[PDB]
């Protein structure tokens, strides 16, 4: 296959292109666009993203205005998620007044191109294969699941309790771990940078429905 030279202006072209990548390994795809494949993503957390973006044309930049977020999902040998999925940085400061409706999380997850990719540690990066892509939007239930988790997490941040957030917070979405934040007393604190992540139950559910369409 050949990478798109200009950003796609229709979801049809974006999806068709994504589909051309299925079956190929990351090494094969990286080589086809003159890119070297790192030994692991420890150094470049967003390497796979840079690569898929090149392929998907990411002439019509913001003009294309597709509003589609690309998200790769490392999966096991059975197509199941291996880890939580990073959504976006969690704002520890500012952004006061934000609500679920006006949140960057809801905005980022409005339209997503999910690309499953093998991710089991035993498989060298260059040998991991790309699976079948998904073009998704949360249904009413998924949006509710995210809203409730988002509201609980953000309220803690706004109340200066970011350091109190743990894996116990959030049924489908969590905030995972120096940057400035709001302290429990309103004092300014320095803490680990945080981010919003989708849990494996949420991403597994949407990946599963992809094989049950009728």
């Amino acid at each position: 296959p050949r990478p798109l030279l200009s950003p796609p202006e229709t979801e049809e072209q974006l999806l068709a292109q994504a589909q051309q990548l299925s079956g190929y390994t990351l090494g094969e795809l990286a080589a086809l666009v003159g890119l070297v494949t790192p030994e692991n993503l420890k150094r470049d957390k967003g390497w796979i993203g840079v690569l898929l973006e090149i392929w998907l044309g990411a002439p019509e930049q913001d003009f294309a205005a597709l509003g589609v977020e690309l998200k790769t999902i490392p999966v096991d040998s059975l197509g199941r998620p291996l880890e939580t999925t990073f959504v976006c940085v969690a704002p520890l400061t500012g952004n006061s007044g934000v609500t679920w409706e006006t949140s960057h999380v809801r905005h980022k997850l409005k339209r997503v191109l999910w690309i499953p990719v093998e991710g089991e540690a035993s498989i060298p990066l260059a040998q991991r294969r790309v699976g079948s892509p998904l073009l998704w939007s949360p249904n009413e239930e998924e949006d509710r699941q995210l809203r409730e988790d988002w509201e609980e997490l953000m309220d803690m941040i706004v109340l200066g309790q970011v350091e109190r957030i743990t894996a116990r917070h959030g049924e489908y979405l969590q905030i995972r771990p120096l940057t400035e934040a709001i302290g429990a007393r309103g004092e300014r604190i320095l803490t680990l940078p945080r981010g919003f992540y989708l849990k494996k139950n949420f991403t597994s559910a949407l990946l599963a429905r992809h094989f049950l369409i009728q």
